[PDB]
């Protein structure tokens, strides 16, 4: 049993509406106004083949960029500098204003969700999970602090390999609604994390993206809100976007927060403009600014161990749901696979974002080619 | 087999991606920017309770419109007379730029559709629907003319029992992914067509959804462009809509264009508008003059049969995928089950939109209501 769960509307029984139940009463008032977060669906374009570069001054530094942006299978790309648009490149075929998936960039926005929480004193990060979520106890996260999984610093057996479908990260894909379900998987997210072990140590980094899912079950106990509307009162709706962000929902209506979101290039600045004016955005602050300068400063480096992210950045540690790279400029990233980045460079006062589609979830060769262009490109913006 | 398909993307195998191969590439190029066209999906609002109304110039002649609308479910109402918006009502709960499923309205878009590429000469009424579809031979399909599609007069054994899973309108559902799969369901929607038999006669009226997805597939046929590309680029491109529509996907990305858009009240009186002016829109002309003068004109009387209309409108026909009522008005509707109606009123140059939630998908009181409110606001409009 998972607990309690922010019905789907007003009134709505636990689970429902289900895909076989939607156009029963009283679910289809709601889902008649909502039915893509039942039935996969499609945009017919109210609007009726070429790449857009406007490389803007970088592209005198940079000559080559464009090139370099199509060999990392870039989708869109932009750099804001303090408030104005200064760079931007979308792929033939994909609108400035199309959307364009997160993956773990997705991690970033459920965090500073959880710091808005820790701000008006609703979430404590010294707190058990179980403070919050009583029916984790069992699992891993009986034991671990909420910042533990912030940081994530809790070992837990979670197999990465995604080619074999027992595996933890196809499994909790499956759960969600990414994949198609097999014989005796979780029924839900929620069901799958309760489903989590581990040996019981903690402190050292361990990247896995159950984490993410754990805060955003946390912020649904602590506000009443299922995290999608969570994620737009205290995050979305403060930042002037133009659009929309959409989420992934698994069968209960439960947004996929560690990798599901979906948002605009520009949209996706609008975030790491928030972080670099210490938390406030134009619709109100979203975060304090402690929240922000612990991002900024990092976690404990011993904690990190990942070579893949150390062998680039020795200095580097994870904190709040954030990459710190520990550079000499101090970066500081969200980041998702196949080659998204939200990534912040104080220095310069700009936000880069890239949003691409490599045809590989990770290899280290894709990282050193991205990191190189993230890192030329704040480089580019260095007063001369 | 069902024949070539429009590729979900340039170059995509047939089939691909599915739920279980998005993520790879080369189809998460495409997946990454349409992800909702896969797995359900929420929107997380940029914008951070009571219902609206703007009844205007006819509150005078019908006093208590309002009361009547909540007793039929209304979720949005919309009186366009002329160009101008002169009536407007949304529930408590449903913004005036939310989206809201058609349900069979959807199906006056498809012949829409269908008109414009009549117009080209790309389709020829007359030609059986096999001289587009050979992959329906040996179905009920085989013989029958595209008119006769259009115009719903092809005997189909086709179950409307929907509390009965072996129903053919149930089946239909589970196969355009409605309804979750049972063991046996045909793969897509194309199939589940190919399942279908009757007894061979023609010319008498029968309401059958699968008519519409029949009519989805000629176009794919004839212009090589996915259902839900057709939608646009034939209808939707050309309104100057304020929102792009949406419409449900089966797994190949099929639109399911019988039941499953999606849009705004004032959108898709935009729709209407089109038609009294001749099939000419913002954008360029959708149809020509002939087909909305036949749209207006009606059916055959004779084949009409269906005395949950006749009861009502005993002139009443159905062509081209519009009711007809044959009353003193001269009304045409889409409708759709729950109480969806796109009504147009030629006298007073007037579309009523009226998009609800009714309890029930149909019965007789709930239409006795309805039409009762649509003919008295038509009223209400006349010169007096
Ligand atoms: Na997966
Ligand atoms: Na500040
Ligand atoms: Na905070
Ligand atoms: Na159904
Ligand atoms: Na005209
Ligand atoms: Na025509």
């Amino acid at each position: 049993s998972t607990g309690q769960h922010p019905a789907r509307y007003p009134g709505a029984a636990a689970g429902e509406p289900t895909l076989d139940s939607w156009q029963e009463p009283p679910h289809n008032r709601w889902a008649f106004a909502h039915l893509g977060e039942m039935v996969p669906s499609a945009a017919v374009s109210r609007r009726p083949g070429h790449a857009l570069a406007r490389l803007g001054a970088i592209a005198a530094q940079l000559p080559d960029l464009e090139q370099r942006l199509e060999q990392t299978y870039t989708d869109a790309f932009l750099v804001l500098r303090g408030t104005e648009v200064v760079a931007e490149y979308y792929r033939a075929g994909f609108a400035p204003d199309d959307r364009h998936l997160l993956m773990s960039v997705s991690k970033s926005l459920c965090g500073t969700v959880v710091g808005a929480l820790v701000d008006e004193g609703r979430i404590d990060p010294a707190q058990p999970v179980t403070e919050y979520v009583p029916e984790l106890a069992g699992s891993v996260y009986d034991g671990p602090s909420v910042l533990q999984v912030l940081d994530m610093q809790i070992s837990i057996d979670y197999n990465e390999d995604y080619v074999d479908p027992a595996s933890e990260v196809q499994t909790h894909d499956r759960s969600a609604g990414w994949g198609t379900r097999r014989h005796g998987d979780p029924a839900d997210t929620y069901e799958f994390l309760t489903t989590l072990r581990g040996d019981g140590s903690t402190g050292e980094f361990q990247y896995c993206s159950a984490n993410t899912d754990v805060l955003a079950w946390i912020v649904e106990r602590v506000t009443g809100l299922r995290y999608v509307e969570a994620l737009s009162t205290y995050l979305w709706a403060k930042l002037d976007a133009d659009r929309d962000a959409t989420i992934t929902v698994d069968t209960t209506g439960f947004g996929f927060a560690n990798g599901g979101v979906s948002c605009t290039a520009r949209d996706l600045a609008r975030v790491g403009r928030m972080m670099l004016d210490g938390g406030v955005a134009p619709g109100g602050r979203v975060v304090s600014e402690d929240w922000v300068r612990r991002v900024l400063a990092g976690g404990s480096h011993e904690a990190m161990t990942d070579k893949g992210f150390t062998n680039t950045f020795p200095d580097g540690s994870y904190t709040r749901q954030w990459w710190c790279t520990g550079n000499e400029r101090g970066n500081v990233s969200g980041i998702g696979i196949h080659g998204q980045n939200l990534w912040l460079d104080p220095l310069t006062d700009s936000v880069i974002v890239k949003l691409s589609s490599w045809p590989d979830p990770y290899t280290e060769h894709w990282h050193r080619l991205q990191n190189g262009i993230l890192l030329d490109v704040s480089r580019a913006l260095d007063a001369v």
